[PDB]
């Protein structure tokens, strides 16, 4: 895979981990900051050839203590799917 052009390492995850507290993980309040942290970047999640969506997926389940998959099972569990309000949709992995 290519490398992410993204720098998620150092991106900021306040937005997931201060809305989205477990263990008891509230689902739409949690797929909405999801979307709200990565909808901005679609265009490079769903370049299939690089390894952002890996990478983003690493980094917030890593600072936010998320069991994988997570956000992609509360998304797909909400009216709007994995879709960005935009209209385009976030990989699940
Ligand atoms: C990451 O952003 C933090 C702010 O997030 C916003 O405000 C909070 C209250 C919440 O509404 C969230 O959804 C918003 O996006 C910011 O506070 C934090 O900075 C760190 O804490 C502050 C108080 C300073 O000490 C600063 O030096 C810290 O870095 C941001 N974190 C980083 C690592 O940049």
């Amino acid at each position: 895979k290519k490398t992410c052009p993204v720098n998620f390492e150092f991106m900021n995850y306040t937005i997931i981990t201060s809305k989205c507290k477990g263990p008891k993980y509230p689902p739409k309040e949690c797929c909405g900051a999801f979307k709200d942290f990565a909808c901005p970047y679609t265009d490079q999640l769903n370049d299939l050839s690089s390894d952002c969506a890996t990478t983003m997926f690493s980094y917030i389940n890593l600072y936010g203590k998320y069991p994988p998959g997570l956000f992609a099972n509360q998304c797909k569990e909400g009216k709007e799917g994995l879709e960005c309000p935009a209209g385009s949709q976030l990989p699940p992995e």
